[PDB]
């Protein structure tokens, strides 16, 4: 078998001269010539069947991405293991080979107003799918949005997802988060543990924002950082907005902050089209329950050259103490359909 960076890579014989492309969430990924589609692919090496918890997100990732089906979703084209549970130590998933990320992409360039629109309406129409699935991505951010050479987008991994709970919504102030810390919503360290939609809306709102600027708009430094940042903008919440957090040391630690005033969005982004800036108000709205909702977004007039609910499909159907041993047997039943 091929090996790379000091590394088995063993994909033979359909997939041949391997090159790496980079570390991600899981692994090492390699790009190949697929032998058999004659085209460059991508395959990501994932080893993590030593941990329930990394056989917690991979069996994730596998199921929901093999479920959906949706041109801004990335998809699971192969996947390769050992022919036994026994002699499975890694697994090796095949996916579209893309040309870079919206991190890479807001690092080194400028987005025109029109890159900026489409990049947004391909986010949001991919959302829409998986929020009609009843899924929460719950870690959208410019890395986990892949781009071809002709601007299409893709969303990928879906190893934190979670089914959508709002009833169950309701926790402590500052209780830890697993997801990524400048796209979290402000509710996440008052009083929600990101088990509703609005989660991932409102880190599609900062995408938004950073994709205006090419820089991220709340960096925050660690866990109650990211609060301040959020606040710095928005100003102090309302206390309609108050009201609605019944949280005693939540609310009394906002109540505790000197008056802030919200910063014009004008302000920050004075290259900005109006629209965009009026949309994004509506998605970086402190309230989750008066955040706009995908569908919603969709509708907005700044993406009306867009817009289209007859192109924007749905799913068919919508969708944690299992031992790793029984976790590995989820895996290895999950990936038959290649053998
Ligand atoms: C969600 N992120 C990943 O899956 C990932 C992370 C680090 C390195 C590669 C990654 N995957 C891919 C990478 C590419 N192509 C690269 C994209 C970045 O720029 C170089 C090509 N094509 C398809 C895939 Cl699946």
């Amino acid at each position: 078998p091929e090996m790379v960076r000091g590394q088995v890579f063993d994909v033979g014989p359909r997939y041949t001269n391997l090159s790496y492309i980079g570390e991600g969430a899981y692994g090492m990924v390699c790009s190949a010539y697929d032998n058999l589609n004659k085209v460059r692919v991508a395959i990501k090496k994932i080893s993590p069947f030593e941990h329930q918890t990394y056989c917690q997100r991979t069996l994730r990732e596998i199921k929901i991405l093999l479920r959906f089906r949706h041109e801004n979703i990335i998809g699971i084209n192969d996947i390769i293991r050992a022919p036994t549970i026994e002699q499975m130590k890694d697994v090796y998933i095949v996916q579209d080979l893309m040309e870079t990320d919206l991190y890479k992409l807001l690092k080194t360039q400028h987005l025109s107003n029109d890159h900026i629109c489409y990049f947004l309406y391909q986010i949001l129409r991919g959302l829409k799918y998986i929020h009609s699935a009843n899924v929460l991505h719950r870690d959208l951010k410019p890395s986990n949005l892949l781009l071809n050479t002709t601007c299409d987008l893709k969303i990928c991994d879906f190893g934190l997802a979670r089914v959508a709970d709002p009833d169950h919504d309701h926790t402590g102030f500052l209780t830890e988060y697993v997801a990524t810390r400048w796209y979290r919503a402000p509710e996440i360290m008052l009083n929600s543990k990101g088990y509703t939609k609005s989660i991932d809306i409102w880190s599609v709102g900062c995408i938004l924002a950073e994709m205006l600027s090419n820089r991220p708009i709340f960096p925050g430094k660690h866990y109650l950082d990211q609060l301040n940042h959020i606040l710095g903008i928005l100003g102090s919440p309302s206390q309609e907005d108050l009201n609605c957090i019944i949280n005693l040391k939540a609310r009394n630690y906002l109540l505790s902050l000197p008056h802030k005033n919200k910063v014009p969005w004008n302000r920050l982004f004075p290259n900005a089209d109006s629209k965009a800036l009026d949309l994004l108000d509506k998605m970086l709205t402190f309230n989750p329950h008066k955040r706009i909702e995908v569908e919603q977004a969709l509708a907005h007039p700044y993406l009306e050259q867009y817009y289209d609910p007859s192109d924007e499909p749905i799913a068919e159907a919508p969708f944690d103490d299992l031992p790793k041993e029984k976790l590995k047997e989820l895996i290895f039943e999950e990936t038959a359909r290649f053998q």
